[PDB]
């Protein structure tokens, strides 16, 4: 029987690191891409922020949680909810959907985390704007982290919850060295199972990410997950993975597969551009997926000009599996202790 | 190897058959339900209009034939055009899409259909509008029973068509008995692999259909495959099988499951309804596809309400497996005898 939680590192290669999270409901290889559920993966996501106004926690636990729901028996992380909808206590709002309130805090954000069924729970935190003067970036920050230690005694305080979930913390601090640090050490007083860096892919850009991350992800405990909240396109993923980072989730490539945009190893390409319309080659020459076994770049490309659903499903599948197989090749890579190589002709092809 | 074309009739109940066609690329077992190809089936539809359009037959013969380009090796049946899109010599028209010229002819039809490579081609006729008086069904019919002669001698000129292809002429003469057996009569002195029940599904009704049927199907032959072009819902199918029609093409399935409709043994369903949001129930409690034996109806219900691709997806592939399985249930009941039964206990349920 697999534990509540336990994080071993396989392998190193500079900061980089591969290895497994072992967990009630499965094991989690890292580095790690986790998709958006409703889109091999190892854990998906839960929409907490969507979940909340339809159809609701409590109607989500009475169908039997989000496991039941989704048909998915495998891990489920979930986010706190802040950052997708002001006060010491928490946030308020109203629902577009139906006019109904909504409070939001860190005790309520735990118990809908838990309505749900997650097996990773975020704390509840405040995703500080960008940019921030270095006063609001360490008021925000601060706010953060007595909101960190409610959600960890909201979480501890569920039997259900403590014994078979995990919490991470969230790093907050804007772009200074000081204030991640003293976030960094706030969080780690405190303790979680996993520490992600937050208020990062706000609108700051990949260079000022990246020098934030240099001296932001070592702060945080060696022997615990880093998850990188919001990150990213396949070339930020990389970068970050040689800064330390465990864990990714982004928006892009189910946003890019209903909007014609398909990843490959030689970047990104508009599948509607009519340089497509008779290419006969799959997406991508190289992937392994079902989509580039059968079809064409024309006939998607058709697909998609027509309005057609098939096309949004397999650019969909494509760039899904596309993620995936960057990070079996970014894993295998440290594995291999090639992963710096592997990192430069990424880059060389993706860019040409 | 099998034969260009071969129809048998394994078993009969009444006006109903069963039985298969053999064609070069593989069987098609009936009575058989044809689902347009970019939505198990033994035939597929490519659509000649939209085809035409984008990116033009010439192309799609470039690009190695439809069969090639929608990774398809099974049979495939094209219309003619006409429907979709005048003067003796055909139809001229203007393209929405970029203001080009298209002529539509017999002969042009018939060229379209080999450039896309498919396996059943039909002949260009004129579906005369309804209501229609006597006289104008019957400058009407006759049109199209010239035209006729000219797709059968333009197919005939065809090498790799006439060798490879069949080709089904098109029955019309709106509601009038007379019309329709000159219409019979006409097709069948030219002779075809085929034969189309034309100018039904355009507004008459169930009722007036079904009288039609009665005297139209027996004016065919007997040994050839019947066709009712755009026929349709379930209970339509069912009674259009109970007078001798062997073959169905309807846009129903895969436009329901884009709107948020499924077709059940229950009757249809709209799976946005309220109803549903806690409905643990698959689409269908019988269903044998892929997404009933994972997924509820609240969850298929909260994915389309929520805009996401994955339910339309989901709901497509359950209701063309539902017309699948209703074949299936068709073919075997008319092999054992028990259609008359089969058909009686359909109906009592669907509209319950
Ligand atoms: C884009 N830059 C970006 N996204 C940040 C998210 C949201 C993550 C969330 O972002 C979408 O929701 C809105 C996703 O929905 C499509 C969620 O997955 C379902 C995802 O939850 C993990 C952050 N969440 C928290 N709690 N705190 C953060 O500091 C933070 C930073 C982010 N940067
Ligand atoms: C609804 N009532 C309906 N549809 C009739 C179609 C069109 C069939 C065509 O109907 C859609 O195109 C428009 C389908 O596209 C969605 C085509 O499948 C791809 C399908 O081609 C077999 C007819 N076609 C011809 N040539 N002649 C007819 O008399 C006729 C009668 C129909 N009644
Ligand atoms: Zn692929
Ligand atoms: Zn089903």
């Amino acid at each position: 029987d697999r534990p509540r939680f336990s994080f071993s590192i396989a392998a190193r290669e500079g900061k980089a690191r591969t290895g497994t999270i072992e967990m009630k409901r499965g094991v989690i290889r890292t580095p790690a891409f986790m998709p958006v559920g409703t889109a091999g993966a190892d854990i998906i996501l839960g929409n907490t922020y969507h979940l909340m106004l339809r159809p609701g926690a409590e109607r989500i636990a009475k169908l039997g949680g989000l496991h039941s729901f989704m048909g998915w028996d495998r891990p489920i992380l979930t986010d706190s909810g802040g950052y997708q909808v002001q006060s010491e206590e928490g946030v308020t709002f109203k629902s577009h959907l139906d006019g109904s309130r909504h409070m939001l805090s860190p005790e309520r954000s735990i118990e809908i985390q838990h309505l749900l069924g997650s097996d990773i729970v975020m704390a509840f935190d405040e995703c500080t704007p960008y940019p921030a003067t270095p006063s609001r970036a360490a008021s925000s920050m601060e706010r953060s982290m007595r909101w960190a230690k409610r959600s960890r005694d909201a979480f501890d305080s569920r039997k259900e919850q403590a014994e078979n979930a995990a919490l991470f913390g969230i790093q907050q601090g804007s772009v200074f060295e000081n204030l991640r640090q003293q976030s960094a050490d706030a969080l780690a007083e405190i303790g979680f199972d996993g520490y992600a860096v937050g208020g990062l892919a706000v609108g700051e850009g990949q260079d000022e990410m990246f020098r934030v991350l240099d001296f932001s992800v070592p702060m945080l405990p060696d022997d615990k997950p880093h998850y990188l909240m919001g990150v990213g396109k396949p070339d930020d993923i990389v970068g970050a993975v040689e800064r330390g980072i465990d864990m990714f989730d982004c928006v892009l490539p189910t946003r890019s597969g209903r909007n014609g945009q398909a990843f490959t190893w030689d970047g990104p390409i508009n599948i509607r551009n009519a340089r497509f319309s008779e290419d006969l080659k799959p997406l991508d020459s190289e992937c392994h997926c079902a989509v580039c076994q059968k079809w064409s770049r024309a006939y998607i490309h058709h697909l998609i000009r027509a309005g057609e659903i098939l096309g949004a499903m397999l650019m969909t599948e494509h760039n899904i599996a596309f993620y995936q197989q960057l990070m079996q090749k970014i894993r295998d890579s440290i594995s291999e202790g090639r992963f710096s190589q592997f990192a430069q002709d990424f880059r060389a092809r993706y860019f040409a």
